């Protein structure tokens, strides 16, 4: 059942992905774009999305750069990554609802801001993992994905 | 929980020396000793899969996972054990038999094994990574084995 992962998604996913997990969830669907970037970010886990839609265990995953560059979403459209992609009052809304402090809440949109998006999801994970200095130069959500992976199970 | 010839071939591709070797043993003698069920128990569950013994089986998840040095310094091997870190515990005889077992060029046991002389056995193991990856440079430090993992995952995802 999609639902087994809500909490995953909160803890270890990233924005970009995190987004479709609530989505598909709220309105039981997705559109193309979605699916594909939702769908093999969760093959990269070990893991199928299937058609309603069900996940059990087991096609090249998304790259934070092929998100952030290709194919920006319009409305209905709820893939691509937010730290780019959304506006920024409502960017500091949803960090808000992922109880995240203002003080990061700022550093990240400042990070934003300079277009260093990558840099503001590593600011974000550092955050809702709480560590001051994450380690690993990040590229792409299954890394993301693992890299908390680490710290949860640790 | 699928069972763990399902993850068979993601070893060769993105587990560490050590992680690789307990995978063997495991599937091959079908039981680990304990300090090779909890560094591969442990690196396992730091993927977030859970391996469990009813017969063995891996599942997601939804102790602390070793570090290099914690392997590399501590619990050395005896031969009932299949665990710790190969560059640092195998003869080098047969870790150059090990080596060449998967894959690795002469030029890539060269210098390898040159590291190991120096004791460099992380380094030893990045020398690995890269050319597993078919890269110049890792770009890491490496420190931890399931480091290892999701770099490795990193660059077979682009
Ligand atoms: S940065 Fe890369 S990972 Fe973090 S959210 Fe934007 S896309 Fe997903
Ligand atoms: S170096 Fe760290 S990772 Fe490479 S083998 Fe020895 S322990 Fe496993």
């Amino acid at each position: 059942s999609l639902d087994q992962i809500d909490l995953l998604s909160t803890k270890s996913f990233p924005p970009c992905m995190r987004q479709l997990h609530k989505a598909l969830r709220e309105n039981h669907h997705l559109r193309h774009g979605g699916r594909m970037q939702y769908g093999l970010f969760l093959k990269g886990i070990g893991l199928t999305l299937e058609q309603s839609f069900n996940i059990r265990h087991s096609y090249t995953p998304f790259s934070c750069l092929k998100i952030i560059l290709s194919n920006p979403p319009s409305q209905g459209d709820y893939h691509g990554c937010p730290f780019r992609h959304s506006d920024p009052e409502l960017l500091k809304q949803k960090l808000q609802s992922y109880k995240i402090s203002p003080g990061g809440i700022s550093q990240i949109l400042d990070l934003v801001k300079g277009t260093h998006y990558q840099v503001a999801c590593q600011k974000y994970f550092e955050m809702i993992h709480n560590v001051d200095d994450c380690g690993f130069s990040l590229n792409h959500p299954n890394q993301f994905f693992c890299e908390s992976q680490r710290i949860l199970n640790g």
